DNA sequence: GCTTCATCCTG
DNA sequence: CAGGAGAAGCC
């Protein structure tokens, strides 16, 4: 679950809940029972998300931090009725018509305006793919900058302090789009190849959020999982390989 | 960067 | 039933 499948998340939250007064809390966590009673009545304003984070703020200004890592998963349904799932539930935000449900997720915390401000992730990520004010320019700025102008990709975009919500897939699909390998850094490309990258970097991941689901071609994987398969851009076999301890899927017939 | 955490999936 | 699929740890 990376960038673009939280804001689509997201998104279902707010149309499921935002706004609507709370009916019932609940949390697994015992150091978070105590919100239980201090959150009914009150509403969430809006759900905010900081790559694969996710901030659900409420109307008595404090919000809840999940970050589902791995195996977190959230899922809407209709008040009163409970999903069939062996996952373990973890949060429960309940209006009259719709609830919201928090699956699995282990990093889950309520924070105060103070803790939001120096929150050590929020406080580390850099600038959002999907953030719209975020530019290709900017993009490439930061790619030359001292500070990740000599970073291989590889670590790079997996690197939530470069560009917040990308991951494994958005990584591999990044470099093969604008055929680079994993062990390029942005002080060696050429202005054409710096281009691409910068503009890929931020488009493949909006269209991914905008296409691979709810829509309005479509995305799909160009290398992500396709180990063994021919690239559809040069015919060579994909391959894979761990490269910044995540596995790297790439086709050595067009990427350099 | 390497290792550990943490939950669910998979060979 | 290991160990594969995004952090925090360890600072
Ligand atoms: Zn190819």
């Amino acid at each position: 679950p990376e960038g673009p499948e939280i804001r689509r998340a997201a998104d279902n939250l707010e149309a499921a809940i935002k706004g609507k007064p709370l009916t019932d809390v609940w949390f697994a966590f015992p150091q978070l029972k105590t919100y239980q009673s201090q959150l009914i009545g009150q509403h969430v304003t809006h759900v905010e998300t900081r790559g694969k984070a996710l901030l659900t703020h409420f109307s008595n200004d404090l919000t809840l931090y999940s970050h589902n890592q791995l195996y977190g998963v959230w899922r809407v349904v209709d008040t009163g009725e409970e999903p069939q799932t062996t996952r373990v539930l973890r949060v429960k935000l309940q209006t009259a018509d719709k609830t919201i449900l928090l699956y699995s997720a282990s990093d889950i915390e309520m924070l105060r305006p103070e803790q939001l401000t120096t929150h050590p992730f929020l406080q580390r990520v850099g600038p959002d793919v999907l953030d719209p004010n975020l530019t290709p320019e900017v993009v490439k700025e930061r790619l030359l900058s001292p500070r990740f102008r000599n970073r291989q990709f590889a670590g790079l975009l997996l690197d939530q302090a470069f560009l917040a919500g990308l991951g494994n897939y958005l990584r591999v699909e990044i470099l093969w789009q604008v055929g680079l390998t994993g062990n390029h850094k942005a002080k060696d490309l050429n202005a054409a190849q710096l281009d691409a990258l910068a503009h890929a970097l931020l488009e493949i991941p909006r269209f991914s959020y905008a296409t691979r689901g709810q829509v309005d071609a479509l995305f799909r994987f160009k290398v992500f999982h396709r180990d063994g398969e021919p690239c559809e851009r040069c015919g060579s076999i994909i391959e894979k390989t761990t490269l910044s301890s995540a596995p790297f899927y790439w086709c050595p017939g067009c990427q350099h």
